């Protein structure tokens, strides 16, 4: 019922699994995010402006109560903020961004933060046994990356092992997942090189352990630890965050802020959880519906999160989309995988783009474990 | 934009802790309560009209994969819908209901379940040391109820301690808040057993175990076991879920489906994280005016979820309501407080209080740990 | 060099997750202990103790020095030399063998030994804690079973190397099942007797909020058989035509047990009575599959050491009965009068505190054959890994 | 009746941690064990191995049966008699007291003893896990603290005891850090000479991925030693006013040592040098609290049961060093001439594999004998709960 714009974004860069940012919390690396994007908006203050927060999150255990409202408070927002945590797997970022314009666009807020903050690395063991006790015999203690992030519900399968299948059934070789995946490398180190992602990321600070000096992390840590010969002769585990932040066409007005891009429209899909990497060619049309954009051809660029080689393969056949127009800083594949935050990634990228390579109309796509996936079409300013 | 109604709505009993549910999941509960819900409204069919979930849930550890999710395809809902997991610790399954609400009135779902669940029972232990190894001296195993359910993430402290806290700065005794626990027990023992809840409750299926006979849970567990003396000579820690069934006035039309109710409008607010029990005192104000609703008089009933007698007794107070129209049933004192459910909790019974004590228009209201809370208007057909 | 039994006590024998899961292995040695110290006063706790030689398999959170923990929760001297000694189910016994030699080589005139089990206390184990899981899952180990109960080399439980037993010496569910019916009984009617009267001392179980103490006073497992339930019991170890069950097997159990052993010059200084004479022993080991029947290896060679030349001389038998089978090879393997063997019952119906009950049987024989009538008796008790320990005491 | 050692063997010490965490105690056993066996080829592996007894204080994990592991996984015959004895850091110790005890009461020809120990790869242990945590935090417990480390009665570390007995002897610091810096300094010169060469038979490790398979070969602690920042550590135990530091005081460690016992007997029908002879042994304990000059109470018995009476007429000496304060106080109270005690180093710079170092003081004392021209030699050894275990032997 009326423009929803995009006035800020950020992300931490993207820590590699027990790496860079092994010693932050998902909470913490939503603070460092959300504070970035924060610092872009001074006419917003932190102390009034800001009426709620969605944020995604997939492995919620041992972050403490309400996430989201944590991330809030601890970015210096005013506790006033109405705070709240979205799942949606690999989508959860994206849906909050979805779920954030609906708000807006219902009159139910003016400014909302939307993103979303994972760290793969704490995820916990869980001991299911422990409460109850386990009187005899051996128990297990599970892994909650893989349990509540990685393996289906339904089959217990890795989205990898889903991914293999989905190849198979659209005849998509071995060789042509390696090429793309080694492809989709070179590209992003090209990216890093080129200073492609230095506008959208803030460092995180690392404290120095006893003694040992306080630095920086500042860039995507996956890219260079490309190895061609393993990977020719699954799961990306990954840790970080980003943020957003959303304003009506009002508070635009009245605060005299710069619109960076408006949400056109989205959309959201799902069929066979088995099927999940080729649920985006579902969402992308009914996004650019909700959007009014009746030819596919009007969009300038495409990003896909493209957690896995298949994702990229089959999606842009499908929808038969001009790979030239796709992923063309890279793809999650290479730059990696932290579940709560890539959703909004995607998005931020995706804007990076737009600016960058001299482009209007941008789509984002993200599949997710369960089956679905969520898409989202912005127009830059 | 749109008027949003209520078709359908079922609970679960709630189990006590390591209780009568003690034997079912989240998830499991979750589809009960769901199953119990469709199975009033035929007209929409499980296979194609379903657009759209969002389900509320606090300890999603070992859950498996998209709670939400699951809990549709475990109910027999079409694999097409749109599932989201949603997280505002108490409010969670209220924050859905309003995300479904918006999602209608934006023209993005027709058909929206709502609802939430939670298993504090099978809610695990976790191992924060358990990934990168404990090196050497002894380690801590956590209790995800308090880490992630009771305990606030600023200060550590259960939310008991701060409803405490909130009756002293608000000058309500020790004595008071007991006579009120008491007399609460009473009411919803009452209740119980003049039929109240039989038309809202659905029961849980206990599997025999290995040779013992398959049972049936049918009632709330909580309420028999008041002990006074102890009381006067903190915690409430339950199982439970419910659902919701939201349609477009298009929806009710074209299906000839009977409403329960018309969604008038909702209200949230937030302050101080210690200060969430009388949080809802923010939330109300906000809900009757969103709903066009100037005068708070013209409400016929109130249903707090009241987990503490404090938020029952402090909220009456300050928005200077009639008590004898305030939680006429009960409240979660002495019913219960599953988590993730209660949001919807509140709704369903304060939907069945307007239908059985000739009430028109009806307030839901609950806090949540962080310090928040969330409200809802609802008016009977 | 003679050394002297003069006094034994035992604890009553709990049930898995049962009547004495409240006190640890170290307080259930405490109460054995002291009830045997009880009944020689002659001897001071604070001077006239110089060695405790004490049994423990599921060391496992006990801190450290079982043994000695148990001694000074006894109220002996700080002064005792203490050692823990684990042979898995003979540790008891290869503790009173420990404690003989030593008082034989005159470097002590006064030893403690026996042994101590709390099996429903052992902790479960996290092999991956402490350099970490890194990624996927992990197992948290039961130390009943991998401590205990399971073969080392294969990874079986004892009932699976049981049924093997049963198959090679072809040994019958029924036979089996009867046997067990048989120790159940006879246990039943020693209880109803008080024939463990002189034996047990009770454990002290504190009320919890304000409820009165407690006693458990008598073993728990006898009462439990029921014979038609029993006779159609299911397989436990192997589900296709298996013998070995949860009825005909010895349970998991908690206890202690202590004897006191002196020297014949500690006897006549102090003017004590001694009860027996620690005649001889014997130690064997084979196959560690073959465990079952390694008390028939062991046993000649004790006779042999006590200079007992004929079998027939001895009035009776003690095998500790882990399992059915155990009983009924060794009577057929040495070719004993079943009539002379376990004549209070046994471990399958008593039940099996690993660390304790080596000293169990020494301490039930005795009873026998003061109570019966016997002056010879011979204990004997198989061990996993494929031992098995034995020794021969006289009543005096 | 005599008995002799035949032929010693140990691993190098390896770090917490370290180079040998790949291996379990029962593999670090094994090793040792074999290294001794290789040495004396006339007694033959299938037939002439009458007992094994095997000090190991950290059982958790390790499967049933720790000695009987390490004897069979060694390659000797499964007809051992196969017994794990815990005495603390006296474990290995005590294991060749019993040994010696059984030897010389005829029920034994040919023993092993000695130790071994993986405080790497014990385990985390959950007490709640069995019976249910039910509501609230619950504690995972380290093993190496809770059975080895600490004090059964106060729960505090054997470090909070050195320091009591740093304060109540008047031992300083600098005292402290000169005896830590001395005991380093000699165990680097032994290692560069060679001193260790005989004793001590390589782990191998294996290569995991295709890399090749790589030895251990000497003791790691040694090369650590930085005088400067020994001299600044911080104080571990007490904040304030503290004595003992990480570096003063042994680590944590893992490895394992045997040696092999034999009668007069053997000795002459299968034609055996004998390198020793075991003259006595003394066992002596007070107050757990006091354990670290326990020694001092334990080295009098000894030489009075070896029938020594002056003490001077001993060589050398062997005191585990587990912290610095126990090599100062027992030389001190003894009033022994310090050149004669720890010649190639000791605990604190060698390393302190509790269920080893018993007989590992052994095994160095016995080179130290051969090489550096001493006949009579005395090995100690300090245990928690307030125990001492030594021995004299004397080289033939």
């Amino acid at each position: 019922s009326q423009n929803v714009y995009i006035v800020s974004t950020a992300r931490t860069p993207i820590g590699s699994f027990q790496g860079s940012l092994s010693s932050k919390t998902a909470v913490e690396l939503g603070a460092v995010a959300l504070k970035g994007a924060l610092a872009k908006v001074p006419e917003l203050d932190a102390s009034k402006d800001f009426d709620e927060i969605i944020f995604g999150n997939v492995l919620s255990a041992n972050l403490g109560q309400a996430p989201a409202r944590q991330v809030a408070l601890a970015a210096g927002l005013s506790n006033h903020i109405v705070a709240s945590t979205v799942n949606k797997v690999c989508a959860s970022a994206m849906k909050a961004i979805i779920l954030g314009a609906q708000s807006i666009k219902c009159g139910n807020a003016d400014v909302v933060v939307a993103g979303g903050c994972e760290s793969m690395t704490n995820a916990p063991y869980y001991m299911p046994a422990a409460r109850a006790g386990a009187k005899f015999g051996q128990t297990v203690l599970v892994d909650g990356v893989e349990r509540d992030g990685l393996n289906d519900a339904y089959d217990g399968l890795a989205m990898g092992v889903h991914a293999e299948k989905c190849a198979r059934d659209w005849d998509i070789t071995r060789e042509q997942q390696d090429n793309f995946a080694i492809e989709s490398y070179q590209k992003s180190q090209k990216s890093q090189k080129e200073g492609k992602f230095d506008n959208e990321i803030v460092p995180v600070t690392i404290k120095g352990f006893r003694g040992k000096p306080d630095t920086q992390v500042t860039k995507d840590e996956e890219p260079a630890r490309l190895h061609v010969e393993k990977l020719r002769s699954a799961s990306p585990i990954n840790d970080g965050a980003a943020a957003v932040i959303l304003v009506s066409e009002k508070v635009l007005k009245e605060k005299n802020l710069k619109p960076l891009a408006i949400i056109k429209g989205w959309g959201e899909a799902a069929h066979q959880p088995a099927d999940f990497t080729w649920a985006p060619s579902l969402a992308v049309p009914k996004a650019l519906k909700h959007a009014g954009i009746e030819d596919i051809n009007s969009v300038d660029y495409f990003e896909f999160n493209e957690a896995f080689s298949v994702v990229g393969l089959v999606n842009t056949k499908i929808l038969k989309l001009d790979p030239s127009k796709v992923n063309v800083y890279g793809g999650a594949v290479a730059l990696g995988h932290p579940l709560g935050c890539s959703g909004a990634r995607v998005v931020v990228t995706l804007l990076s783009i737009l600016q960058q390579e001299g482009g209007k109309i941008g789509v984002a796509a993200i599949c997710n474990g369960g089956g679905g996936a969520s898409s989202i079409v912005i127009e830059k300013i």
